[PDB]
């Protein structure tokens, strides 16, 4: 799939001229046309600031005024249909209108609005266009795509390119090259942040702070996050450090996170006062990093819930996860930790023996005065720990046991084992 | 260490104003001297474009140009003469000259130029301010500066911020804030490219054919890295996958990598015609994606040279190497490995026996079963794998050898066993990207 991104400012005060790109020329006056013409995306998405909204009877007459103008442009030059329009939180004093706010809210929005856009399935190649943008919402909107990009190359191949058109001097200019700034395969970076405390999801701007602790209290979001911080976290660190049984135990309900992003999301968006007399927005609460990474930490799930199988969790269904999950020692050794619990199974079957219900200790025969669950143990074995897993072997016929005991041997964490688990892993990616 | 970094355009153009940054305001057409009373850096960098330059009598008379006209602007406003100027070479024709070349040429030299700055010692704090900067240049410098503290990561807690100004309107404007847009604790990123073909260290961008072909095969650089390529590519590959007896014993001799960077880097200002009566100038090699790894590859044996030593590798030094090179699980799976190593070493030293030369399979006691060096054994055993690794105990008189072994106990791989981790490690690094 090809995905074009564009950030824009007042796209209305630019000048025709024209544009040379990849062995074509377009007159007019954005670089849009010609990017699409060589690029052929499969998909288009532009970045703005609200900061160009003119109309200020409230919030939805800021956006819908934007939104107009904007598809306006995009006919006048015919950007086509296949188009989505983030119109991000700009700040300012302007001609027209008065924006306050966290500066940082742009960045939260736009990777809000991008997790919903890029493709959770099949490979990706982006492209990104830095001529047009405001330096502070381009900046803010690389980082949001490169951060999103990044937890996508975990399942899948990413290409990312930027562009950067010759200067427009408005004496001078004959015509301008699209130039290539950037051309990168995207590296797999799984998240790797604590969730942080219940203060940094949204934060009060210019809201009195006794008003902040009132609003704070009745979401929903802060109470539920209370429980699962650490089952989250502990899935979170399941993709770092190579736990497979864990990424699979502790998977996030999908639905759950989304509902968490949508309240945050439209409480932030209850905050914002318009005063249509005075034209002055004040968004009175600012997205936090803990916003921040619930964006990323749902994008993460759907980017991989394809392997979330079903139970029970047998040595074959483990390895098929691993390898997608894993790459270099980490993959390596996840399949060596994997193979001395197969290895142990088919021992057993060859034998007629199928223990059911049985700790891993007494399944691999450990000896005894060794049962403390440590960082060391669950961190260095993939996080098939002797003391915290239970081994079940579906009785069978065996003719190729060597074939046959990797489907029938099934691990889980005890109730118990995963606590222990969920401590470690989450205090590991805390310390990070 | 805390360093202030400045994209800037065409100072000359900005116009008066108020700025607002951590509780103190300031007038003046720069954010620059606020920034340096509020925050006190150690050093302050300034990044800007060479289009700013108006004399194409020479390349350097340019960059003295624009040097002198920045020196100038500093005293005009408040700020501090503590200053690095690394003046980018920018794209676009203008009233007062043209300027053609790869728009990339920009983030390699960028890259190169802020390689020779940031400290290769200690924490750093990194203060990036676009307010003033194009959108180009921020992004190629942003992206620079996060690439090379992402490695002194690595070594040394790296915390980043990043600040712009409220948008300047002209009469409208009274006072503008200057917004923290981020802050970052650095994660720790080992270079994880290998070095590419020979096609991507230098380009031509407008070079007759046999010019260029001269020119590349003028380059000692390129005939030294075909050799040399697997070996470095073997020690990118031991910070990334966590072999730490790899890391020493290929360590890359940092004068040698210091000779091709600067070899690519003077060609590469060599070919630079700057025609005087037309005000023209022309970049006529381009930097490949070669030049950037060559100069993260150094950047990053500059951060972990401290690591190196002598010959013998205890078992003791491959403990406190990798206690400062690995994280997370990759840590603790090394620690395991020598762990069994060492008590391997302990039984021994507790039977009064301290073997010599000895093939780490015949140390541990392994099967027949499988001599054949497999990526699976060499990366899942922190690269100490049975058939390639040789051990040697230095005998001593044992009174506690739980804590004595380790010191005792030293590592090599043979010379067949390294050739056969060096072709494992760079197809895996190959393989990986
Ligand atoms: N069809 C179009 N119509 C209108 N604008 C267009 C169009 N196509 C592309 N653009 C670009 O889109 C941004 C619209 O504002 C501009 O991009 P940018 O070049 O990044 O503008 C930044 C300013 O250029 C200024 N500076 C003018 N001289 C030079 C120069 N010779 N060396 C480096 N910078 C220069 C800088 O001074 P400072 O730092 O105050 O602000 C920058 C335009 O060049
Ligand atoms: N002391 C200073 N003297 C002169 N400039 C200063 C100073 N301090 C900071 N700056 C900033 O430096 C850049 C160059 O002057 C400016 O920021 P930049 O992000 O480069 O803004 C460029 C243009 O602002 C324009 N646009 C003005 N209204 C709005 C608006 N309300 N919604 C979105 N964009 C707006 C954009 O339209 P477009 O795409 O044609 O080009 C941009 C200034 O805000
Ligand atoms: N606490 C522990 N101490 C030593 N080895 C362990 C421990 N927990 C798990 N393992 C080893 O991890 C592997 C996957 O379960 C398995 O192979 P093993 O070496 O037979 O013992 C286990
Ligand atoms: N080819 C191999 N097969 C199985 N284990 C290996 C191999 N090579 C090395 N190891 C194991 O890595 C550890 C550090 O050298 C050491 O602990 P072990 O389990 O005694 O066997 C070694």
């Amino acid at each position: 799939m090809k995905l074009l991104v564009v950030s824009w400012g007042d796209f209305e005060r630019w000048k025709e001229t024209k544009y040379r790109f990849g062995g074509e020329t377009s007159v007019g006056p954005s670089t849009l046309p010609i990017l699409q013409k060589v690029i052929k995306p499969d998909w288009t998405v532009i970045v703005l600031s609200d900061t160009i909204g003119k109309d200020f009877s409230s919030v939805e007459t800021l956006r819908e005024d934007v939104r107009n103008r904007v598809m306006d442009f995009l006919d006048r030059i015919g950007a086509g249909r296949e188009v989505d329009v983030i119109i991000a939180p700009g700040i300012g004093e302007f001609t027209h209108g008065s924006f306050r706010g966290s500066a940082m809210d742009a960045y939260y929005y736009v990777l809000h609005a991008l997790s919903e856009i890029i493709p959770t399935k099949g490979d990706l190649e982006v492209h990104f266009d830095s001529t047009h943008g405001l330096n502070y919402v381009t900046l803010l909107t690389y980082r949001a795509l490169k951060d999103l990009l990044g937890i996508a190359a975990v399942m899948n191949t990413v290409t990312f390119y930027a562009y950067n058109s010759d200067p427009f001097v408005p004496k001078i200019t004959k015509e301008l090259n699209i130039n290539t700034i950037e051309t990168t395969m995207v590296k797999p970076t799984p998240l790797s942040e604590p969730l942080p405390g219940f203060d940094e999801y949204l934060c009060p701007y210019s809201m009195e702070r006794a008003e902040f602790v009132r609003l704070k209290g009745s979401l929903n979001t802060l109470k539920n996050l209370r429980k699962e911080k650490k089952k989250l976290e502990a899935w979170i660190g399941s993709l770092l450090f190579g736990l497979p049984l864990l990424f699979l135990e502790e998977f996030p309900d999908i639905g759950r996170l989304e509902s968490y992003i949508e309240e945050l999301a439209e409480t932030w968006g209850g905050a914002i006062a318009v005063n249509a007399e005075e034209k002055a927005v004040t968004r009175r609460l600012a997205f936090g990093s803990g916003f921040g990474t619930l964006v990323k930490l749902l994008f993460q799930a759907r980017i991989t819930r394809g392997l979330l199988v079903e139970e029970p969790y047998s040595i074959e269904k483990l390895y098929s996860v691993s390898d997608r999950l894993f790459r270099g020692s980490t993959l390596q050794r996840v399949r060596v930790e994997l193979g001395k619990i197969e290895d142990k199974a088919i021992k057993y079957a060859r034998k007629g023996a199928f223990p059911r219900d049985i700790p891993l200790r007494d399944f691999l025969g450990f000896d005894a005065a060794n049962r403390e669950v440590s960082p060391r143990n669950v961190l260095a074995h993939a996080g098939l720990e002797a003391n915290v897993v239970e081994v079940s072997m579906e009785a069978w016929e065996p003719k190729r046991p060597e074939e046959e005991a990797g489907r029938h041997t099934h691990l889980k964490y005890t109730p118990v084992g995963l606590k222990k688990v969920e401590d470690i892993v989450s205090r590991a990616l805390k310390e990070s």
